[PDB]
């Protein structure tokens, strides 16, 4: 993306994630192997660090930041949807937050979860394991079906495909 | 905006379209007469196609996507409101998506349909013609009145005015 | 940021205000001292002017826009928080508006006021000084705690300094 560096940090991205020229990294951000950052996205590692795991992505318009004492860590197989915004969480593995869903201070998001569009993580909240959560505030629900399971990691898969074809086919006219 | 191809497809954009140069076009995306794309939007047509009919806005921030097998396709005089997110979904002429809304995949939006703020319209969800849409999941709470209609197409018409005067005089300093 | 007029308009920008050139201004915007406009943030004066006073901030992916006859106005220490909208509203002095909230035409939002994430304040809804407003609709579910009230000034306070050290330290790589 638009990629920035604040004071004496510089973003650690790994030659295989994909970062959107329209997208916005700056500072503390570390975005592993496969990631991916879509157009106006933006993560702002001003304060804490902002982690993105292997396999994950951050979709358009989506912002992350963080809060004194509490950085952003993400981990792998995550789908971050479209306008969703996370705020100094901890989010584990195959992960897909909701489209203009919202995480919030000091949660902590176990893995296999799902959290419905619209949605409000409130702060300090933990998901566990295999948990649909929806609502404001943001309630477990149920456990996830096999095939939201299998969805958890497929939807990144699917992201990972398609960010090679922008890395490779991508063209501005 | 920023315009993009990707692969085989350029977006086919009518001479008459306003885009400002901070959205982001990419790929597989129609944009008809009189249409409207504000500064941050997001139309990504990297899967699906993305079609946005006669005299419609899509506002500043909004994001639009599909999914393999879900085009997203918008009528006429239709008011994607700033912040919105469409994705994968019908909608149909003279509606108004709210302000930070979010309109699933496979949903079909009727004619004249009013979306609330923030309401969640479900995947594969159908909301009938004349419909104030409010809630998460979004419910037909009631048929719009005829002041409410009247604005189903107002809003459009005032964005078509807007977008020639930016057209005509934006100047960046 | 991306900083435009639109026919007789300019943006009035303080000397002091920060503005992200990933941000975008235009027209009829006045940004007080020490105020601050962050990535892919819109601020869009073509209709009514929107005016942010000393010590407001408007966060990553926000979109600020009006009404004919319905004016924004900001008032000082407002935090808008990452990924909301303000639509022709006015909102007073030490104010947080809450992540992905939604603040509606001719609203009126009182001072030390706490709008929580997600929530939607309706078109000509006023919130008294000292409220904390949760849901869609946005009610007033309680006054706000000494810690709360401290918080409204403080939240404003951190990106003052946040701001200033972009405006020094922001280099592009
Ligand atoms: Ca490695
Ligand atoms: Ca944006
Ligand atoms: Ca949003
Ligand atoms: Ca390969
Ligand atoms: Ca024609
Ligand atoms: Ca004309
Ligand atoms: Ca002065
Ligand atoms: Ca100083
Ligand atoms: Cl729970
Ligand atoms: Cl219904
Ligand atoms: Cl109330
Ligand atoms: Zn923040
Ligand atoms: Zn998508
Ligand atoms: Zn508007």
């Amino acid at each position: 993306m638009a990629i920035y560096e604040i004071n004496g940090k510089k973003p650690r991205i790994h030659p295989s994630a994909f970062v959107d020229e329209n997208a916005v990294v700056i500072g503390d951000v570390v975005l592993e192997e496969k990631t991916s950052v879509w157009p106006s996205a933006v993560l702002r590692g001003d304060i804490e660090q902002i982690y993105v795991g292997k396999y994950s992505n951050v979709q358009d318009n989506v912002s992350i930041h963080t809060s004194h004492g509490y950085p952003t860590e993400i981990g792998e197989y995550v789908t971050i949807g479209h306008n969703a915004m996370v705020h100094g969480a901890k989010v584990g593995n195959y992960v897909i937050i909701g489209i203009s869903s919202v995480i919030l201070d000091g949660a902590k998001i176990g893995d296999h979860v799902i959290i419905g569009a619209g949605a409000v993580v409130p702060p300090n909240k933990e998901i566990p394991d295999y948990s649909l959560v929806l609502g404001v505030p943001g309630k477990v629900v149920r456990q996830l079906t096999e095939e939201e399971i299998e969805w958890t990691k497929k939807n990144a898969e699917i992201y990972v495909e398609l960010a090679e074809k922008h890395i490779k086919g991508r063209k501005r006219i």
